[PDB]
């Protein structure tokens, strides 16, 4: 056992680790979400930028878990990273819908191990909103829109 | 009888206080209005950042009021402030029309007591004839839009 | 029920709009108190420029509890704000006093539902035992001494 | 099939898939390896500061290659990414003689698919040549040295 | 009783003063270990300037806690310091092993009664592991090394 | 025998280690002086504010002694640091008057072992001259304006 290690239950330890993969789960979901919407296909580029820095923002919440790992005295595990759900996304209310159930779920993780994770939340349920407001799925006019002036800054 | 006082009606008086909590009112309705356009609900983010600082500007009206009540002589009489007529607003066309009622019965009870509430009352006039022009209640790209190239200056 | 919803009791939606209302009712005890201060008749303005910003920092805190409530996908419910305990706050000691089991009230309803709350009451606390140091409710030297001293930084 | 799609074999689609995997896969692998020297038991910070941003280069390789094939009219298919081979990685030189077979591994890919792969490849090489002279693996002495003269910059 | 006094247990008052004996105490067995190294006998400048700041970290913990006590209207109540342990702490290794069972009792008390206590237990750690792997207690060389490479930043 | 040591006598090395002693029970005192005008109870924050940095002065002459004694070459023994005479000081006066014979009690340990400690003395007899002069013990109004006005420089 570690020589750091002071009141740090073996069950802490292995919630920790499958955080570390639900993070590392969700980074990968969102590079799968970025580069879906910049296919010239699909173009929505300020979406695709938005998912991108959201992957980004998912991995470095899993780097700070497994410091936290080693800082306490447990042993990081890691396992396979799964492949996203889906290959398309749909558009970028479908894929708005699908985040937002993605933060729930990292989120509900947290709760069974955040002013962060809620904050993410009402974000995408923010754009959820005005998406539909918009017309989505069927007004192509009210997605560019979004893509320019929401997604934009 | 105030060693200050001299040439100020008890009738004077007496409308000053009624004009304070009046404000105080106009100032909660506004706050109400703000904190309801920022539900994920609604999410309309400039129009709830316009009616927070129409809240401050109201809430501003009323302290000014009350400095020049005992620059005067007179003594502030405070009375309990009313919650907001609704608690729901509906929406951005909806909300613009209250507003104009209440700067309409401020400006009224000032009368009968202002470059700057007409001000006030020419801007709103001018904000629910853009939204009338862009299709609210129905048109929702329009009230996006809306909250994007008039209230975000 | 709200898409952003997760793990947020009705019983905490109902006790966040029991604290804005508190807080909103503590706003205006201390705008009363600024205004108090103020008067020809009593004149001790440091005394009411800190009853003026501690009006300021309550409603700041409803405003943030409004803004919690939202995130976490609850609906604010707004109350009457009932008209403070008092029209005349008689001295600098009694008005502390008042003060300190206004923020009392406040933090112990906070406890119910803080590093900002306790440094509040401490600096009550130490005004009151100045106030009384300086002979309090009798000497009127000890009174102007305070607010020249103590108030004006 | 895709409108930007011009001279793109179907085969070269395929393997820039297999290289985007292969690429995720080294930068668990380092990222594995930047965590394992973190640890209280090991504490060679240097070291793990060197894996953690390679670990960042191959990720940046992998989403280049993203960039690449989006580019080109192809269409990005994600695997899952497999765990590192091990858990614990030993000493400086078997970490070091790991990440050498590894960038091999990916160089062989590329070829069969440049200026800065054998860039990598020829640093592992003077690392492990200069663990060796410092007696690695039982001096230990050597590897706290390796640490701070050569990983510290 | 106090009049700031607002739900704070005898219980807390007391464990809050037992911390600041436990790190005025911890603050002098820093002070004994930072002239120790200072001796012409010894003579590890770095390892000796590393202890005066911890013993002055552990002097501002205490203070802060006094702080806290009078905040929350408890009453401090000093009892003697008693003087360390040793009056000589051996070499490097075996005055880092020392002051690691010295952070570990205080964070255990912490723990009966955050963030930099861990932070401070897994440095010491990370330094106990370096001077095992340079050879102490034997190797001199190795001390001299460490004091000039890890303990010089 | 210590090799640097030369021409250092064996009373010399127990004077200085008394020194120490006495010196640490001085900052003791003064911390928990410091403390005591903190208290809500009492309240006199510049007071307070002098009485701690005079007992970062007398534990910083202290670990200039301990300096000292390996410089010459002795070795330094550390004794119990015992808890102050008092739990409370009463008021200003009786706190300096307490300073005072404190400070001629360390000033008489170094005669029977300077420019700064009859600075110190000085200093002290001034403030009571000044406190008696304000009517202390009985003149409250005199004690808030000597920490107003003497001790906030
Ligand atoms: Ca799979
Ligand atoms: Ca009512
Ligand atoms: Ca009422
Ligand atoms: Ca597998
Ligand atoms: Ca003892
Ligand atoms: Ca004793």
């Amino acid at each position: 056992d570690s020589q750091v290690r002071q009141n740090f239950h073996r069950d802490c330890e292995a919630a920790i680790n499958r955080m570390v993969n639900m993070e590392l789960y969700a980074s990968y979901t969102y590079l799968s979400m970025a580069f879906y919407f910049d296919r010239d296909d699909i173009a929505l580029h300020n979406v695709a930028k938005f998912f991108k820095e959201q992957s980004h923002e998912e991995r470095e919440h899993a780097e700070k878990l497994m410091k936290d790992q080693n800082k306490r005295g447990g042993r990081i595990v890691l396992q396979d990273v799964q492949k996203p759900e889906r290959d398309e996304w749909g558009n970028t209310l479908e894929a708005m819908q699908a985040a937002l159930q993605l933060e729930k779920t990292v989120n509900q993780a947290l709760l069974d191990l955040p002013e962060e994770q809620v904050k993410s939340i009402k974000q995408l349920g923010d754009y959820i909103t005005n998406l539909k407001r918009l017309g989505l799925p069927q007004n192509g006019m009210g997605e560019y829109l979004f893509d320019k002036h929401t997604m934009g800054e």
